[PDB]
């Protein structure tokens, strides 16, 4: 629980724990207060009982859509924008991490999808949509394939599906319309076309995974692959003529790959919500703080402009970047949620014949506004 002169934070275990503890050692020697880390396996079942029993964690990482979520579920406190760090990162960061008009987090990284090629089979990656299956076709003729997907998660449909004109939910007035969706948009039903046309044109294989595809991708068995900056897929650092760019795009249109954002919510609840607040902004994104944690990270990916320049100067990194500054922010609506199932299963009748699109996208709406 929350003690006087204690903090509590909860961060995927699965690489959460190293950046963050020295993190919040440094605050430790500062002010003397005493940190505590912990892996969130349990946390989705804490969520409601915590704030509940008006004392459990402090800080809760964020997830993908998850965390706007926790902020509908008073997860969070208001917490106030700071003018000077908004310069020192970036304008399309922020509204991830405001909801209904209010700051519910800082930004402190940036993951968006990129496009990762090998540089021995194509020196020159397709600039648009419709060059890929063109170009797919040639390299098909040396059991290569120009794009990956496994269809296990509506993640990997996003980027074809939105690519026309589509899109989660309206953004006006600095307001989202839960009324109006892009998800049963003439722009949608071109997006789905394109994925079943690279499957039954054996562009790409529907059964494959994306660990098998990277895996072929490693070998140089598939030519080119997307993901984000983490490069994390099946292989560490890689050295052979691997290299990153960004996605294509179509006439001129949002063709661009989805942006998420680091975020961090702090207990409303909490007798240390000051402790929690000032430490969270000067520490985990700026200058000094950055510098510190990403050094258990390989790349980084970050929110702040000024330790982003320096390793941005990374291939991997730089076309991230880039296609952050031009592709679409991740809503951070409860209702994406909904919108993930709705699109996931919208895809896969497409996919397997059982429901025509319109039919299944008008589905997949009725499941968001429902």
């Amino acid at each position: 629980k929350i003690e006087e002169g204690k903090l509590v934070i909860w961060i995927n275990g699965d690489k959460g724990y190293n950046g963050l503890a020295e993190v919040g050692k440094k605050f430790e020697k500062d002010t003397g207060i005493k940190v505590t880390v912990e892996h969130p396996d349990k946390l989705e079942e804490k969520f409601p009982q915590v704030a509940a029993t008006g004392d459990g964690p402090d800080i809760i990482f964020w997830a993908h859509d998850r965390f706007g979520g926790y902020a509908q579920s008073g997860l969070l406190a208001e917490i106030t924008p700071d003018k000077a760090f908004q310069d020192k990162l970036y304008p399309f960061t922020w509204d991830a991490v405001r909801y209904n008009g209010k700051l519910i987090a800082y930004p402190i990284a940036v993951e968006a999808l990129s496009l990762i090629y090998n540089k021995d089979l194509l020196p020159n990656p397709p600039k648009t949509w419709e060059e890929i299956p063109a170009l797919d076709k040639e390299l098909k003729a040396k059991g290569k394939s120009a794009l990956m997907f496994n269809l296990q998660e509506p993640y990997f449909t996003w980027p074809l599906i939105a690519a026309d004109g589509g899109y989660a939910f309206k953004y006006e007035n600095g307001k989202y319309d839960i009324k109006d969706v892009g998800v049963d948009n003439a722009g949608a039903k071109a997006g789905l076309t394109f994925l079943v046309d690279l499957i039954k044109n054996k562009h790409m294989n529907a059964d494959t995974d994306y660990s098998i595809a990277e895996a072929a991708f490693n070998k140089g068995e598939t030519a080119m692959t997307i993901n984000g900056p983490w490069a994390w897929s099946n292989i560490d650092t890689s050295k052979v003529n691997y290299g990153v760019t960004v996605l294509p795009t179509f006439k001129g249109q949002p063709s661009k790959p989805f942006v998420g954002v680091l975020s961090a919510g702090i207990n409303a609840a909490s007798p240390n919500k000051e402790l929690a607040k000032e430490f969270l902004e000067n520490y985990l994104l700026t200058d000094e703080g950055l510098e510190a944690v990403n050094k258990d990270k390989p790349l980084g990916a970050v929110a702040l402009k000024s330790y982003e320049e320096e390793l941005a100067k990374d291939p991997r990194i730089a076309a991230t970047m880039e296609n952050a500054q031009k592709g679409e922010i991740m809503p951070n609506i409860p209702q994406m949620s909904a919108f993930w199932y709705a699109v996931r299963t919208a895809v896969i009748n497409a996919a397997s014949g059982r429901q025509t699109v319109d039919e299944a996208l008008k589905d997949a709406q009725t499941r968001i506004t429902k």
